[PDB]
């Protein structure tokens, strides 16, 4: 039978099980320190803060206190202007750490499989964004060349963008590629945004929105037809039925391009970070982030085949996804 | 200076990272180590024994591997070495106190609502679960028995002069029964509230105790019952504000006879103890956020001691044969 050591116990109490580090890097990204010291400029209680103050300097994020109070190497992650942006992923009016604090609601989402963002406030997460504007931009913030740049779209004339969100990915698709018709299918939120965006580059002549919900028949045919991070937020049923209605869009010949994370056995792809959104998908909304085998016979199952395989990253964060490339079966 | 690659990688996995420990909270809930050692080799098994979703509970546990809790499956799945501590028992307890059902994994989850205890410099505890933490205990009694059973033991002063010891809030009196044990000619009194004071009672029944340890249920904000040569607060004092602690400490001064001793026992940071101030803070931003409690240094506790009349007479380190965690033992003089 094996034996810890005080090594493990050690990691197992500062690290795999230590919550209050995670809330207290939550706290200081809401108040800027990183910044603000560049504390008590911030509505805090001065008691509180220090005793803050000392736990974030025990744990590698500041030094100095009664030589000088500055943030370290490692600190500077919660720096506004860092292109990790760390300080808005942890900010607590962020949509993201936002939905973070539903994890503690994580015993009733592995005992039944269902999402806990309801549970803890009041709408389910998308329906959340769209009704509180502040939490919409914050999200559409985060998530601001990969399939414009991998993709020959010469052989390409109309690009169906399905959950395509504020339309920066087909605009830049659109962009790279002049000769190309562009139609977005979106929620109202989003779909606004995209009108914005379509006219301020100059693409309403070719670029339209579709508002509209894609569990129902989508509006338009077209050769190609993406779905850019939208099946990870789905469970199995649900992106079967999105599957399938994106097929039936497809023009013949058309192809289905699959953007999102799909791990494959030799990958080098850090585990970590899959296992982490994995969670998260199902914490937030009841999605799962899928690998290559299980989005190929999801696909299958709504009558697609493979064609080809090809891998992005990302400028910023260790994140590598990868687009896969779809045909009708018959 | 310029954060490398590596200082993002330790943000991300751990600093700021709330999902892993939520996952080993769960983990440590459903007993899932205690179900693979128990004989349970498939995943499917796992998610019968535990009452579980066959594919949320797979996903959890992919987590699990990944970050080294648990490994194999996909030879059969078991614990890492790291993992045998939420085996229920490890000496560590560590499976208890991650518990959710159980009181402190429970009020940790009060740190969501941490931007606001660091605003108000109030507890959060109230805000989640609508009382505060004891009043919440003593409502809710299987939270009070596994508190009680997470503070549980299971000393080297000079007792040989010694004829009564008080122990105010004393859980379930372990420390007192270790005491009494060593030191056979001793009289012995527990004041606690009405769980643990039970508990007590059936400690020391159980071990021969009764005819000299007796409990006496009350509330250490009232004056004491008796007096004693010595009284004893054992991690009394970090749960309370400047105020509480002064209170109390002023109703163990008035119980202490001519001559008496007061032993507290806390964390007592001194500015070259070598004590790993991660557990110092820890254990201080827990207090703050659950019941509006503090951690103090030495100083802090000794100038405290000073406004209730008492006077440091020794100062002894120790700590606890499991976990890394140094304390002191804190004796002081009724000053007149
Ligand atoms: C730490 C890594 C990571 O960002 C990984 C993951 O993000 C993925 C998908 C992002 N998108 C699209 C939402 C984003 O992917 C992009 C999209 C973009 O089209 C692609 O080329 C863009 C570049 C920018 C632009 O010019 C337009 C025209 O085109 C670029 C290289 O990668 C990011 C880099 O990787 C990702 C994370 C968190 C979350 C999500 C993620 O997809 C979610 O989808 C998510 C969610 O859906 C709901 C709640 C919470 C989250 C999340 O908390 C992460 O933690
Ligand atoms: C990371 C570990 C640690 O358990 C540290 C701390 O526990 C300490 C104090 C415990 N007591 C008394 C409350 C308990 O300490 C012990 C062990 C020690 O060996 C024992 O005696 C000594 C004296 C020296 C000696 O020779 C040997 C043989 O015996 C002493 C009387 O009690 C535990 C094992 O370590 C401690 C923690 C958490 C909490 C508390 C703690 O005291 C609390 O007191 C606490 C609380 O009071 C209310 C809500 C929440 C918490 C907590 O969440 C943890 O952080
Ligand atoms: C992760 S997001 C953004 C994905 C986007 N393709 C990208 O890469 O930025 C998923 C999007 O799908 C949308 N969505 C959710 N339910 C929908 C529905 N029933 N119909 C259409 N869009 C939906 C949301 O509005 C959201 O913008
Ligand atoms: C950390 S605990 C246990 C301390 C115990 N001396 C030990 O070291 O194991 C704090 C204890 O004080 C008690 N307590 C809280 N309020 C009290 C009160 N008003 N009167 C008596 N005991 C109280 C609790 O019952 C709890 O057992």
């Amino acid at each position: 039978p094996l034996e810890p050591t005080d090594q493990d116990l050690d990691v197992l109490l500062k690290n795999l099980g230590n919550l209050v580090t995670p809330m207290a890097l939550r706290v200081a990204a809401t108040l800027r320190l990183v910044d603000h010291l560049l504390a008590d400029r911030t509505d805090t209680h001065p008691q509180a803060l220090s005793r803050l103050v000392r736990h974030l300097t025990v744990v590698g994020v500041l030094e100095g206190g009664e030589r000088p109070l500055r943030p370290t190497r490692l600190g500077m992650l919660l720096a506004d202007g860092h292109p990790a942006q760390q300080r808005a992923w942890l900010d607590l009016n962020g949509a993201v750490s936002h939905a973070d604090l539903a994890f503690t609601g994580l015993l009733d989402v592995v005992r039944t499989g269902r999402p806990a963002y309801a549970g803890r406030y009041g709408r389910p997460f998308w329906e959340d964004l769209s009704a509180d504007v502040a939490l919409a931009d914050s999200f559409d913030a985060l998530m601001s060349e990969a399939p414009a740049d991998a993709y020959d779209w010469s052989a390409v004339r109309h690009v169906l963008d399905v959950g395509g969100g504020n339309g920066g990915m087909l605009a830049a698709i659109a962009l790279r590629a002049p000769h190309l018709r562009g139609t977005l299918v979106e929620l109202a939120g989003p779909a606004e945004r995209a009108r914005r965006r379509f006219a301020d580059a100059g693409l309403a002549d070719r670029v339209t929105v579709a508002e509209g919900d894609f569990f129902k028949p989508l509006p338009v045919t077209a050769d190609v037809v993406l779905l850019s991070f939208v099946l990870l937020n789905w469970s199995d049923e649900d992106a079967l039925t999105i599957l399938r209605g994106c097929v039936r869009a497809l023009e013949p010949g058309g192809r289905l391009l699959v953007l999102d994370r799909a791990d494959v056995e030799g990958d080098g792809a850090d585990r970590f970070f899959s296992t982490l959104l994995d969670l998260r998908m199902l914490t937030f909304m009841g999605g799962r982030v899928r690998t290559r085998d299980e989005v190929v016979d999801l696909a299958g199952s709504a009558g697609l085949a493979l064609a080809s395989e090809r891998t992005s990253g990302s400028t910023t964060l260790p994140f590598d996804f990868s687009i896969l490339e779809f045909t009708a079966v018959s």
